[PDB]
């Protein structure tokens, strides 16, 4: 059983009193429907208050959401209920808070008293120019405008990073990570952070544009897509690591398919279109989270159509993650609870088995482990093509979801 919930939104670091101290009134909640790993924002100084653009890595105590005490405590409580805490990882870019003889932010400042993570320009990918001394290898994934990205060709940027990570794990009692920006480097530098330090799962933000028709909606086939993510993991290693991705993909063609075209959600060999339908075990399925949802609204689910994502994501194969705001600002936490209960229930995992019975415009019907029927789209009446035995357990606007 595997469930993820991601435990803070865009404006988390806003909250009176600190988001780490107001969550601990959240804890029992979260474990009580059935949570298994609490995916939490990166907790060092940053120059944006929302983490993103860190700086001193070891500086807990700058953060806006907390500092070491209360994340200390905060992870505490969840693991006295069983659930895990991941995480953010922001390594693609970092920020220099001194100057250097040439008068350019290049001069890094872990937080501690010694060098750690004391870097120079040497650290900077050389194709940086504004920062970078030219000395660096080339960056090995995409770049980041706003701060200076860091070369992770570089022995003592590996050596000190993993160092890093393992002290998250030590001294915070982190278990797992979540990697930010993953296109900013390559997953072969991915590899070597999650080799190194033996995450219990590492979830990669692996995001890539979609392809869309004349029309402005996705493309049917979106195989390119998905195949970009699997390769992404088969790099990283595979089966052989704990690595894994966000299911954009599922993502990206579930907005489109609640708005009438639930025919989406099939490919033409019989298996769910997105991630889920190549490498579930690899799959990290959401409804919205910080980017796409919240304030920024990069890529909103439908909003009438919130529940229809999460009867999806929540019975399917793939690790399902559920945001904050559904569950404890919007009315969907029982609704929600509900929906973890049958998974779990039915001991429903990433790898289940998954036959579609159904993949009509509006109205996609599926069977998961010959166990659970689910049921989605504005057609009210699918009674025909639920299997014998099956007994309505849970429904609400436009979904249902069927035990024996
Ligand atoms: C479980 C798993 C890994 O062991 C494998 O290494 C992955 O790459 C991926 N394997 C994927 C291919 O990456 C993908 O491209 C497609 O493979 C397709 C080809 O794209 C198509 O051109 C001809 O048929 C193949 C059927 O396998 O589905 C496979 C299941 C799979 O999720
Ligand atoms: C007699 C009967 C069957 O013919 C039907 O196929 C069942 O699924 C069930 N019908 C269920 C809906 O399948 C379920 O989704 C929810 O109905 C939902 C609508 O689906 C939703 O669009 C608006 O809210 C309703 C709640 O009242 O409860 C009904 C009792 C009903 O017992
Ligand atoms: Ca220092
Ligand atoms: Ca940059
Ligand atoms: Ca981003
Ligand atoms: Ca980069």
């Amino acid at each position: 059983h595997q469930v993820l919930f991601q435990g803070f939104n865009w404006e988390s670091w806003k909250q009176s009193g600190g988001w780490y101290n107001m969550m601990m009134g959240k804890v029992d909640d979260i474990a009580a429907a059935g949570v298994t790993h609490v995916w939490l924002p990166p907790p060092s100084h940053s120059v944006s208050n929302e983490g993103y653009m860190p700086g001193r890595l070891y500086d807990i105590d700058a953060s806006k959401y907390g500092n070491a005490a209360e994340l200390k405590s905060l992870i505490g409580a969840l693991h006295g209920k069983g659930v895990q805490a991941i995480a953010d990882i922001v390594i693609n870019h970092r920020c220099a808070d001194y100057k250097d003889s040439r008068g350019i932010y290049c001069i890094f400042e872990g937080g501690t008293s010694d060098g750690r993570l004391d870097w120079g320009p040497h650290m900077i990918c050389r194709d940086d120019t504004k920062y970078s001394d030219g000395t660096a290898n080339l960056d090995t994934g995409a770049d980041f405008a706003a701060a200076p990205d860091i070369d992770h060709l570089n022995d003592r940027v590996q050596r000190e990073l993993k160092e890093w990570l393992l002290w998250l794990k030590s001294d915070l009692g982190f278990d797992a990570w979540r990697l930010d920006f993953a296109r900013g480097y390559s997953p072969e530098m991915a590899k070597v952070y999650i080799d190194g330090t033996s995450p219990s799962l590492a979830v990669a933000e692996v995001w890539d544009n979609m392809a869309t028709g004349g029309d402005g909606k996705p493309n049917y086939d979106q195989d390119a897509h998905r195949q970009n993510l699997v390769n992404w993991v088969d790099k990283v290693g595979g089966a052989a690591s704990a690595g894994m991705v966000f299911d954009f993909t599922t993502k990206g063609i579930l907005n489109a398919a609640v708005e009438g075209e639930l025919w989406r959600l099939i490919d033409p060999q019989g298996k769910a279109p997105g991630v889920m339908g190549w490498w579930p075990a690899k799959a990290v399925t959401f409804v919205d989270n910080h980017d796409t949802g919240s304030t920024q609204a990069m890529w909103p689910f439908p909003s009438d159509k919130v529940m229809q994502g999460y009867a999806y994501i929540l019975t399917h194969p793939g690790i399902p993650c559920i945001f904050y705001d559904h569950f404890f600002n919007w009315g969907f936490k029982d609704q929600i609870a509900a929906l973890v209960a049958i998974r779990k229930r039915n001991g429903i995992t990433a790898t289940s088995a998954l036959k579609i019975l159904m993949h009509e415009g509006d109205a996609y019907v599926a069977e998961i482990d010959g166990k659970v029927v689910v049921k989605i789209g504005p057609r009210y009446d699918v009674g025909a093509v639920i299997p014998a035995g099956f007994v309505t357990s849970a429904h609400g606007n436009d979904y249902a979801v069927w035990e024996k």
